[PDB]
């Protein structure tokens, strides 16, 4: 079994170091003075970059991989993308979901994410894709440690059983509570759900997790409710609000006296630039706004934030390989978080910020933690980003559970000579 | 003892006239049809204006006099202000509070003003400011009558024991219940803190003055609540909302149909020139807006509204000399309130305006009134205000408690010339 990763770089960190690992989890980390051999049970690193695994914040497993079934959405809208998916309807059973659900989650193995928060339709008295799911959290543990968000797609008080759906789903194990205030029917539907949502997260001390105010409506201010609840219960580390893409929308003196609330109450925050700018905006003509919240303001101001793929190969996000550096590239051009640091940094959106999020114990590079980490054949987080670079390695519990090999590009000029796009 | 002012011009009147005081109070005015002599026992006033003393309805003496201790706020920012006022903290003693209301205090006792609200933070356990003022309230008295606002800075429902501390500020003896909706937490605590208010001011028979919608955002409506619960309630002349800035950003529906509501409900409302210009439109680019409330629509539709200085020389506005002239030179110009008749009846809204603001039960040059009244060396409100003319005598109680002799200005031509700066 590995007993050391050698020759690795961290962020922020100069230099080169050794990580130990014993019993399945890092024992001791130390700085090197050069470059180490290699030896039987050493994996290296070879220089490149050493993080924490990938996490996806937010993701719907449900509904992945279904999209041209058995017709494409043409138009590309949010209308059309719900009447492709109806279509479907008689091919939404159980082992459906479970199959569809695996062949994302092998992507995501594959790509270094070994922590998923899904998001599972619960305005269904069958419950048919939240008892699929919850036999996959099983299944793949072993790769990835699954979380399951009971999210009440029709709304809590505008479906019938909403809310008994919404309880029986914690009751069957889900991980989080959901919720859609700005999808209610009026606005007072809306903060009354929010109170619902708390009081099952305390009665079954679960996390919570709402899209927030996923709208281009300057009006839509349910965010406030969810930071003032959590503040009230002194639960901020255990909430977070996605999307908040209104937020994009809102005045600045609405927002700055918002902002003070959102620091103190300590929840979270996830952006999904990648179905963000691709849904929002739809209403307007132009100028077209962008839509995503203000992730540039909240970083400045020490709240935290990251980034979620949001759907993969679906009616609502045709796109996507369940890549994180891929979400994370779209969200610093439309953010403007284009500066050298600021894409440097740029990882923090999708590890560190991202294990905060999902309320994570045991995650990092750290004595003591489980071995469970990725390597980057990449200088840094802006190098990595800019070359959008594939996982070389994915460690967890000490053992390797996914590699690339890094493909090889050559251009046949007086000589033949490789190409790996760096000066 | 004083036992007549000659020479009188007086707002609104034609002539000269003669004021009788006896016994500390205005006996009997009488028109005169010429120039009156001059004796012993008259005090003349020149064919100066007369009137009842300036009024200041909205200032903070527990900030007051601080700027630049022990740093100066160098951008002008809220934000940096309360940085400010953070690095002075093991300053704020029992009597640091005492010499700065009472060296503000002399500056108004020089500047005419015989009546003063301060609005003192409630939201400190220790409610030291609020037992200083108290004492200097007592210590003041023979020369201002000084109303305390308990003003809940951090939110009645949004701080650790807001409630309980306004309450405890009112059974100590304060004179008015404040509030600041727009800074709780969410709109429902906002609406919520009115009925808080409103219930206080019953229980103790306290006037009602309520930092209310002091920020850039259309969607802050807090103004309607408070109007409605004073109409509900009977109780409009016992009611100000101070700033309403927001309402500088509504649309013109809406403003129009509040604008019933608000003349329905007899409450009084405060603008602060010299500070909303300065802090409201910060989150503008440009074009910038103004940021004061309706003044000149509230004087059409008789709507009771008047100015204050809010801040004197501290970190959130670091000028001023608590000058009431200067606080209506800005308003008039702001408000476009610059038509003759406009800038004469200015005086109004820092007179007669402001002591129905503060529910005052004795003022006015009217026999039966104590004979409290002030001498401007000016024809009229318009010359007052062009000419930013000193108080040349403040009399209170028949007696004179404040003079000032004029500067004397002198250019030398082919001969000296003395220059009065009238055409
Ligand atoms: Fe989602
Ligand atoms: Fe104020
Ligand atoms: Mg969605
Ligand atoms: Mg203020």
């Amino acid at each position: 079994a590995l007993q050391t990763i050698i020759n690795a770089r961290l962020p922020g960190e100069e230099g080169l170091w050794q990580i130990h690992l014993q019993d399945g989890k890092i024992s001791a980390i130390d700085a090197q003075s050069g470059v180490m051999p290699i030896t039987e049970n050493s994996l290296d690193a070879e220089q490149g970059l050493v993080i924490p695994p990938f996490v996806e914040p937010h993701i719907h497993l449900d509904t992945t991989q279904t999209a041209g079934q058995p017709n494409w959405n043409q138009s590309g809208t949010l209308f059309e993308g719900i009447e492709r998916w109806a279509e479907r309807k008689a091919l939404l059973t159980h082992d459906d979901v479970k199959q569809r659900a695996w062949q994302t989650l092998k992507w995501q193995i594959a790509n270094g994410i070994q922590h998923v928060r899904t998001h599972v339709d619960v305005s269904d008295a069958t419950l048919t894709a939240l008892k699929a799911m919850l036999e996959v959290k099983q299944e793949v543990a072993p790769w990835i440690d699954l979380q399951i968000v009971a999210f009440p797609q029709e709304g809590i008080l505008s479906y019938p059983n909403g809310e008994a759906l919404l309880e029986e789903a914690l009751r069957l194990g889900a991980d989080v509570v959901g919720a859609i205030p700005h999808f209610e029917f009026t606005r007072e539907y809306g903060v009354e759900s929010l109170h619902k949502t708390f009081a099952l997260a305390q009665k079954y001390d679960r996390l919570i997790d709402v899209h927030c105010d996923e709208i281009d409506d300057e009006q839509s201010r349910f965010v406030e409710t969810v930071a003032a609840l959590a503040h009230h219960e002194g639960m901020g580390a255990r909430v977070t609000a996605s999307h908040t893409t209104a937020m994009h929308s809102y005045n600045g003196a609405y927002t700055s006296r918002l902002f003070r609330l959102l620091k103190m109450s300590g929840i979270n925050f996830v952006a999904n630039p990648l179905v963000n700018i691709h849904l929002q905006g739809r209403f307007d003509t132009y100028p077209k706004r962008r839509g995503i919240t203000r992730v540039k303001e909240m970083l400045e101001s020490g709240i935290n934030v990251c980034f979620g793929h949001d759907s993969v190969f679906d009616p609502w996000y045709p796109l996507g390989t369940a890549n994180m550096l891929q979400v994370l590239h779209m969200g610093l051009h439309v953010c403007q978080l284009m500066g050298y640091g600021q894409i440097n940094d740029g990882l923090n959106l999708i590890t560190h910020h991202s294990a905060r999020t999902l309320n994570l114990q045991d995650y990092g590079i750290a004595a003591g933690n489980s071995a469970n980490l990725i390597i980057l054949p990449a200088e840094n987080g802006f190098d990595a980003l800019r070359r959008q670079v594939p996982v070389r390695y994915s460690v967890r519990g000490g053992k390797v559970i996914a590699s690339t090999q890094p493909a090889q590009t050559t251009v046949y000029l007086e000589q033949p000579e490789a190409i790996d796009y760096k000066r």
